[PDB]
């Protein structure tokens, strides 16, 4: 797929760079606290959402 909209996402993806287990952060220029609770429930909602369609609300996975 030589798409520009599809390649646009992949590009920016490995463009900004990448992380490798950045759980050991410290206080520098900004607060040294993480929201692994509130947004924890956030990813849970966004995750199941994509899962639904992929299967149900999507009907375009062709994965038997």
């Amino acid at each position: 797929m030589n798409s520009v909209k599809e390649l646009n996402v992949k590009e920016m993806k490995q463009l900004h760079g990448g992380v490798n287990y950045g759980n050991g952060v410290s206080c520098s220029k900004t607060k040294c606290s993480v929201n692994w609770g509130q947004a924890f429930q956030e990813r849970y909602t966004a995750g199941i959402n994509s899962f639904v369609s992929g299967v149900a609300s999507g009907a375009g996975s062709i994965g038997r």
